[PDB]
């Protein structure tokens, strides 16, 4: 069969002032992120990127009137994915962030990507990793995700 | 039948005097991506990519940019591989790289040999994070499939 | 026809007073890797690209990060325990792809080690693995040469 990967990335910055969302699932925290959800948009992107449709910026611009929160991008984004001729077959992510601890919320957030997806939960994986205190992340100053998907024509 | 997947990575620094140029497209813009080569961070990164799922080794063993590419084409093809589908992701804080990107995916599909629909670039800023987010370099990831 | 993919990403802080040990191989070097294991950074990243591929969570579920039974842990062992349990779910591996981000020591002397030693805990031909190398043009704290960054991609099939 015609089998295609895709991958995708994402960051965004971690102050006091806003809420923590990640995967659609809201983590009490002292910072969050500047609805900013890092893991969707780089799940989002490796779809786009699997079926060759560009990336997630290209599809829902920060201007146009239609576009709504990371979750109901995903799901558009999967629809235009199955409309392109393409079967989601499994996504693999990360989430490198030295804090809050992310491994209780792990569960809900793999719910709420296979939801969007229409997947079988065992499609989906979601991983957590610290950045050992390096760089910008490894300070706590932001959080990046990490995302891999292999889709069928 | 018989699948391999590749991941690639490259980042090249920023400095002035040099032209800008990713995945064969020459950008305007007050610097350009410093490297022993022409630097093209985003085709260093697909090359390594399509060694690794040849299980080839590295783009630092076998070897401007375009050409390496096509070379590393011909190599992958040597090895018994056809190409199926390439990904990728540029990550640059500036330019604006959404009127060369086409430009850069014809450009690939050209050098690989491979229909449009094949292959893909997309274009990320570092949200103004750590030596991406100042300025000071661009990083290119690569995905590749393919099949013996 | 049951594919699957997983990808992988690691990270150590490189200091004094500890055994440089990436893909197995033990590097001559005045520094090494920091962790609760040998710190393997490569193989902790093929190890996280096995289980995402096969939906089994990631490297720290399987191999708590701070059990005690892990200090030091011989990380090809957590890697050979880890295809057990991508094998047991009904995954056959069908290849591994890599990448190691340092600004030293020189990796190339060592990287067919490496790839051989994934290989045989994977019960892969050499030819299903691959190990690449390079550095951060300098950029960083891998440009630094605080740390050592390792990026892993796994092919599966059910
Ligand atoms: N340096 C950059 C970085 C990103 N982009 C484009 O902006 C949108 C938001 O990421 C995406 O659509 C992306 O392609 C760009 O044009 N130039
Ligand atoms: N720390 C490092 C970084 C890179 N390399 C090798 O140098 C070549 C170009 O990156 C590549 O072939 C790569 O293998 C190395 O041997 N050690
Ligand atoms: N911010 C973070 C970082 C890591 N983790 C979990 O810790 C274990 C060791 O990396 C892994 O099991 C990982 O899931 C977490 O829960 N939250
Ligand atoms: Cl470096
Ligand atoms: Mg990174
Ligand atoms: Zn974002
Ligand atoms: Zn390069
Ligand atoms: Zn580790």
């Amino acid at each position: 069969m015609d089998f295609r990967i895709g991958q995708g990335y994402d960051v965004h910055q971690l102050v006091p002032g806003r809420p923590l969302i990640i995967g659609g699932v809201t983590i009490p925290y002292e910072r969050g992120l500047l609805d900013a959800d890092v893991l969707l948009h780089a799940i989002t992107d490796a779809l786009f990127g699997a079926a060759a449709l560009g990336d997630i910026g290209r599809h829902f611009s920060d201007t146009d009137p239609r576009f709504a929160d990371s979750r109901a991008l995903l799901r558009e984004c999967a629809s235009r994915v199955a409309q392109a001729g393409f079967a989601i077959r499994n996504v693999d992510s990360t989430i490198i962030a030295q804090a809050p601890k992310l491994a209780p919320h792990i569960d809900a957030m793999r719910a709420n990507i296979a939801a969007d997806l229409d997947l079988p939960l065992d499609r989906v994986n979601v991983k957590a990793k610290t950045n050992e205190k390096l760089g910008y992340l490894g300070r706590g100053e932001g959080i990046e995700a990490q995302a891999a998907a292999l889709v069928v024509r």
